[PDB]
């Protein structure tokens, strides 16, 4: 009876993994929290969000297809979010509720981890939705020189060239738009990169058997790539920069620190990791 | 896949429900989630929301919400309108169903020692959340006389409207008496099968008293009942035993409370001897 609800607020719901990895890592430091996952769409978030109020429950996780709605629904969003127009999380710290996308925290707390550093960097972003524009932001926010956005022109050029307007309009860092198409712009877009980071759904099954990279020689190792899928956990993109020399982060990097970045959140406390990663099973 | 099962109050930290909840719960392997939330007046209404948006299976409800309660509901049972406050809902598929399980538990508490209630006499001592919630249920299932004793207070009004509510919509007879009146108090009493204390006095810090000054109030063989579980043992109680009449605590209604509540949530069997053994109600 002395415990705390965080929520995770999302339809479906039936294939997060937050609702195992937070209990878990809940449980091991014994803090006094349980989280619990809620069918909730855009027509039900309303009354969801006065109960969480309402009731005090501590925060909520957000999945779609509420991530930019809620943003209406806080009295605060991080300079990040705000540029990202979508959050993951919300804290409610005793009626006052603060949006964050921790999506894009986590990729970035990833990269800073392996002891590289953001400042002044060169990332190539393949992507413009949901996992890319947040990861950008961040890496804006946290420093990059400059971003090379590449994004193919579908229903998210448009969003990337806006995003990028945000970007530029908001921050020092310098982001440009390319069109997928102009491999040649792609080729010196990589050849001039610190990090490539993959946030396009290619790599991720059934598109398993694919990058946008064509051929390793488009990488060169010191360059660092990240990638944003995680299953399968060893993308085709990985395996080339694997085969280039390239460090690496794979998907369970960010996954993990991108709940790490929740769990603080919400406990105040450090995440168990290592341990959360054995557990779920992210080792192998 | 666990739905949320709640209890709105305030306060919550000395609730026994949420460990007896889910230590059924968890002896079952049901699906489900028992947690308190601090919600007052104030809150309540966006906690129904809450209810609502997150399809919570339902909620307990206790101080202060029992009576707001009521307006918050689609549907109540003919006791719940009785006693005017629940201390259950039930959200099915967003229509939501209140009801009072403080009475049929303490009846089922009563039938389940072996006595009969149908065309019984009840001196029942107190007119707040758990006397009217008895006396509703109990005149629902054949009780054929209720004397209600309360002091001049706040809740004696509420004794004399309730009184009425029972009175014209069952067959049950009730009076509502000065708990003053000491001489009413040992005839109306005289004459009685059931004694049963609905007021605070035996609990602390009222742990040294009881309503019945004398035992000659109390004719050893007749049953007396108490809704205090705080202490297990009440001087009432202490007294009812001694004296050799048969007794029924504040445990055995807790507890088939918090069976009725289990049932209509999950639909399962409550585990209520293992729930007892673990709450260390033994
Ligand atoms: N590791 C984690 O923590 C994590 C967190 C979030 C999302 N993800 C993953 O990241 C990926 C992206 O998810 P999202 O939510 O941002 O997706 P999204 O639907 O919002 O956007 C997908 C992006 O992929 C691009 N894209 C898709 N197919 C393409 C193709 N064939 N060629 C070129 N561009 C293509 C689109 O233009 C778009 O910019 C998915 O694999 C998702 O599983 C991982
Ligand atoms: N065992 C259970 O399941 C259960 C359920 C509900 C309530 N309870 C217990 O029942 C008792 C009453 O709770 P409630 O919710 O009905 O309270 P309540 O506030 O609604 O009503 C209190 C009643 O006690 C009377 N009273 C208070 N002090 C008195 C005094 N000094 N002398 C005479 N009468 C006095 C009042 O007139 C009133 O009628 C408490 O001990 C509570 O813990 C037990």
């Amino acid at each position: 009876a002395k415990y705390e609800l965080i929520g995770l607020m999302a339809y479906p719901i039936r294939h997060s993994l937050s609702p195992e990895m937070q209990n878990k890592a809940l449980e091991k430091a014994g803090l006094p929290f349980t989280y619990m996952a809620f069918e909730v769409d855009n027509d039900s978030f309303p009354g969801a969000i006065e109960g969480l109020k309402a009731l005090k429950m501590r925060g909520t996780g957000v999945s779609m297809p509420n991530k930019q709605l809620a943003c209406e629904y806080v009295d605060e969003l991080t300079p990040a979010a705000k540029l990202v127009g979508a959050i993951n999380t919300i804290v409610n710290d005793d009626g006052y509720l603060r949006g964050y996308n921790t999506d894009g925290t986590g990729h970035i707390r990833a990269i800073k981890e392996s002891g590289f550093d953001i400042k002044g960097k060169t990332m190539v972003l393949l992507g413009a939705g949901g996992a890319s524009t947040a990861i950008g932001a961040q890496g804006a926010i946290e420093g990059l020189k400059e971003i090379k956005l590449f994004n193919r022109r579908d229903e998210f050029f448009d969003k990337a060239l806006a995003f990028a307007q945000r970007v530029n309009e908001n921050t020092d860092c310098v982001v440009t738009v390319t069109d997928l198409a102009d491999q040649q712009a792609f080729a010196e877009a990589l050849a001039s990169a610190d990090i490539l980071t993959n946030g396009t759904k290619v790599g991720m099954k059934p598109l398993e058997n694919e990058s946008l990279v064509n051929d390793i020689s488009l990488l060169h190792p010191g360059l660092l790539v990240t990638e944003c899928v995680y299953n399968p956990h060893m993308t085709k993109l990985l395996q080339q920069a694997q085969q280039a020399g390239c460090k690496t982060i794979d998907g369970y990097g960010m996954l993990l620190w991108q709940g790490a970045e929740q769990f603080t959140l919400w406990t105040g406390k450090d995440f168990p990791l290592e341990y959360v990663k054995q557990v779920m099973g992210f080792g192998a």
